[PDB]
């Protein structure tokens, strides 16, 4: 799953909204351990050849670390950029926010690659992070029921 | 009592995303009870002022109370001259263009999320919609988990 199917809902939204090719939001415990990552824009078999889920290091981590939007024009030009492992897809525009409520923050949701090579904008941000806000009380209420 | 300070902000930020994006003048999202009535109201495009001349917050009545009845998404190019609408009380903006749509999770209903007067003088166009929906959508999702987590 219930939880998961309304993130998935919530990533399809912010993908499909903003025109991104690529949408993902990873949720982690209080010692950064992934509980949830659900994603779309890839095939089963790219995801089969990348292997292992992603850990949230780099560019993912630093939103972990410090949780405030990040839009890049290239992901790999951040100095904490960690790379792409190998077989995932080239991506290099970025935006990323927290999913959030005031008490804390539990993962990040994250676009890759809008279309036509263009960077994503202030109102792409402001989407997003509204988004977010609304996966962030789903979060928080699931943690309640959990248990 | 107040809303949830969580709910409440997520709320207002996706009034302000769905009254930016569809470059509307004026934005609303009102929440329900399980029985369709207001017990909250958030609201963008209206100043202070205007607001105490009013002096009386909606019901949800007219055209509003359609997007309830029939929950899918409505869209008119003179909402006041609809045969279900209400009409404007005194002091309110004179609105003309409106685009609304239900807050709902599945089946359940949590309120609604409505905008006019896209700013040129257009009427809301099928993306504008496409946006709208998903917007209330998310409010759907923050309202029914508030709820349960309240
Ligand atoms: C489709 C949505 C996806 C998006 C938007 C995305 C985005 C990213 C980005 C931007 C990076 C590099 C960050 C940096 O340089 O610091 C990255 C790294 C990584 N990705 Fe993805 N990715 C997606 C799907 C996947 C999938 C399906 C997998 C595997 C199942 C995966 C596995 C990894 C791994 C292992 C890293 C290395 C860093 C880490 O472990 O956190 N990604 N991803
Ligand atoms: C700023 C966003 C707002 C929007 C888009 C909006 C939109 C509308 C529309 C389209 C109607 C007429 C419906 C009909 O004729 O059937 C209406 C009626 C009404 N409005 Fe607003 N309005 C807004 C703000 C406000 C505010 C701030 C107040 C009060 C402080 C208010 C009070 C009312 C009242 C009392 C009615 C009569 C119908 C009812 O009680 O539901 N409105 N509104
Ligand atoms: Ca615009």
């Amino acid at each position: 799953p219930d939880l998961e199917a309304t993130l998935r809902a919530i990533v399809h939204s912010a993908t499909s909204l903003v025109d991104a090719r690529y949408g993902a939001m990873a949720v982690h415990d209080r010692q950064h351990r992934v509980l949830h990552f659900v994603y779309e824009g890839i095939d089963e078999e790219t995801v089969r050849r990348i292997g292992h889920l992603p850990k949230g290091l780099g560019v993912i981590g630093l939103l972990i670390e410090d949780p405030k939007p990040l839009r890049l024009d290239d992901v790999s030009a951040h100095p904490a950029s960690i790379g792409f492992p190998p077989y995932h897809p080239p991506m290099r525009t970025f935006l990323g926010v927290p999913v959030r409520v005031r008490d804390e923050s539990f993962g990040t949701l994250y676009l890759t690659d809008k279309t036509n090579g263009q960077p994503f904008s202030d109102d792409d941000e402001v989407l997003v992070q509204a988004l977010a806000a609304a996966a962030g009380i789903a979060v928080a209420n699931a943690r309640l029921y959990q248990q």
